[PDB]
């Protein structure tokens, strides 16, 4: 920023230009320098293994390597646990001494692998409680102790979740498939000319913008144990049918709601920038705690810098504030995301903001947002890349389109 | 090839207008998991039976060669009928001359017969799979013919085998490609490997 700030693509930049790199084989690291004139004499390698966020072991070793030379690093016999969760090690190059230019500990390189998975073959524990289901004319509601969740039989949408008798949501539950446009979507160099190839143009001429949710199906049952709730949904704009959805609600006795989603994309509208769920819930909390890569913004075609791990981070953190403003703060990779008393579960992306996208599309100026009440929470199971090659033509590589016509993820929602 | 499936989960229940199956197993061998496949049945009014398959694959195993089911059909017919790429044998990395049509040969050229026998007849990108009385439909690979993938992994010489009473069907939601960059070291692109950890694929199987 003008101030001298970063923006979330600098930890990108000094990732890819690190003077180390680095290669795993069984347990041994490899580390190869990039420097051509100094030996490696102010450096040493901090590894760490951790099973799903939770430290196991961890280690230093110097580094001892000449310019354009190699060093190997044989790990000790890493541990094995029982429980189930996949095993990442991760190794950060640190300076020990001031220079010049930087501090004592400061970080110059560093990457993350994979290492054994254990699947979970635990079946969940069989509780005792069965939710009812309760049918009117407009609702269905489901109940189970304290808790409550209503779907509105005219939208298909479920529409409201009691804890006690404190409502949760501000706005449904929805489909959404649109982001409010970045400067490399909106593709103009000069003010006077647009590009009618830019991704922004192609998608207000299709009407993913204006299109509208018309409902084909709301169907509910009893099974043994939980009740299922089943719904589909058509975007049409003008006669032609955009995107059609298909989801089911598995509410059990253990207060678990699985959410299922099947989405068909019609193959000559203009690739979508998203497929997930949005709503507004009703409470603001301080913290956001998610474990997935981190910690700073990530997209998928810039992730590469960020790390998989357990973060902790302010929600004033989770707001990128680009002084032209648009969709910011998506964390990829995830796998649980906690924020007041609501967890998700899954393997998603995720952003989280007092700000909805609507608002951030309609602003020029990041003075001028004023946060809404409560708190936007956008859930995708897909999400295109941002491209950045230039930003006045389409940029977008063909392997970060959403292209592939049909596309299923599955959520888990509960109350921690 | 020696994995073993255990059970986890086999659960009935009856909606509305339809009847549902529920069901989860592991693929285990020497105390490691390997696979894990989720499944639910559900069989309508119409006669349909909609399947839905989830499988997880343990990130250290290396990659499999496909994901999807296979069974013996007790029939023999003399045609298969198909919506798809074709005519030839295609395969992920192999498809391009291949083309999307309604396609329909005799059982015997579903079959390449190969001099030293493997993994051969497979059309991709299909829509709708005709034989006998039933029909598959979804998005999906198949491969049909009288011999199966244990006897075509035995046998040596193309002369050698013998057709198997009935059919074997193999229907797959994703096949691993097929490589030949050269012979003599791993070549199949990282595209064309199944990575992915996750994936789901939907059949529904009808008579016609």
């Amino acid at each position: 920023f003008a101030d001298r700030t970063p923006h979330p693509a600098l930890t990108e930049a000094k990732h890819q230009q690190q003077f180390f790199q680095f290669r795993l084989s069984g347990q041994t690291i490899e580390v190869t320098s990039e420097y051509l004139f100094r030996h490696s004499d102010n450096e040493l390698l901090h590894w760490m293994v951790a099973l799903d966020g939770k430290p196991l072991a961890s280690g230093e070793v110097p580094l001892d390597v000449a310019p354009q030379g190699k060093q190997l690093i044989e790990l000790p016999e890493l541990p094995q646990p029982e429980s189930a969760g996949q095993l990442w090690l991760t190794v950060r190059v640190v300076q020990p001494n001031a220079t010049a230019w930087s501090e004592a500990g400061h970080i110059s390189a560093w990457q993350q692998w994979r290492l054994a998975e254990n699947l979970s073959v635990t079946l969940p524990a069989a509780s005792h409680a069965i939710p009812h289901l309760t049918t009117s004319e407009m609702d269905f509601c489901i109940e189970l102790g304290n808790k409550r969740w209503q779907f509105n039989r005219q939208s298909g949408f479920l529409s409201q979740m009691w804890i006690g008798d404190k409502k949760q949501l501000l706005t449904p539950l929805r489909d959404q498939f649109t982001r409010a446009p970045l400067d490399n979507d909106i593709g103009v160099s000069e003010a006077t000319r647009i590009d009618p190839n830019a991704w922004v143009e192609r998608w207000k001429a299709a009407g993913h913008y204006q299109a509208e949710a018309a409902l084909l199906q709301c169907t509910a049952d009893t099974l043994a144990d939980a009740v299922l709730i089943t719904t589909a949904h058509a975007w049409q704009h003008q006669g032609k049918t955009l995107f059609i959805s298909r989801k089911t609600y598995r509410i059990d006795g253990s207060g678990q709601m699985a959410i299922t989603v099947d989405v068909e994309v019609a193959s000559d509208t203009p690739h979508p920038a998203r497929i997930g769920l949005n709503c507004q819930l009703a409470q603001v909390a301080e913290r956001v705690n998610w474990l997935g890569l981190g910690p700073q913004e990530n997209y998928p075609d810039r992730l590469t810098a960020a790390c998989f791990d357990r973060w902790d981070l302010p929600l004033s953190d989770m707001y990128t504030p680009y002084v032209f403003p648009s969709e910011n703060g998506l964390r990829c990779g995830t796998r649980e995301l906690n924020y007041g008393p609501h967890q998700w579960r899954g393997d998603f992306q995720f952003n989280i903001s007092r700000y909805s996208q609507q608002q951030l599309m309609e602003t020029s100026h990041r003075h001028l947002l004023h946060a809404e009440e409560g708190t936007w929470l956008n859930i995708d199971g897909f999400h295109m890349g941002i491209g950045g090659d230039d930003s006045w033509s389409p940029s977008v590589s063909a392997e970060f389109q959403l292209s592939a016509g049909r596309y299923h993820y599955q959520l888990v929602w509960c109350q921690k």
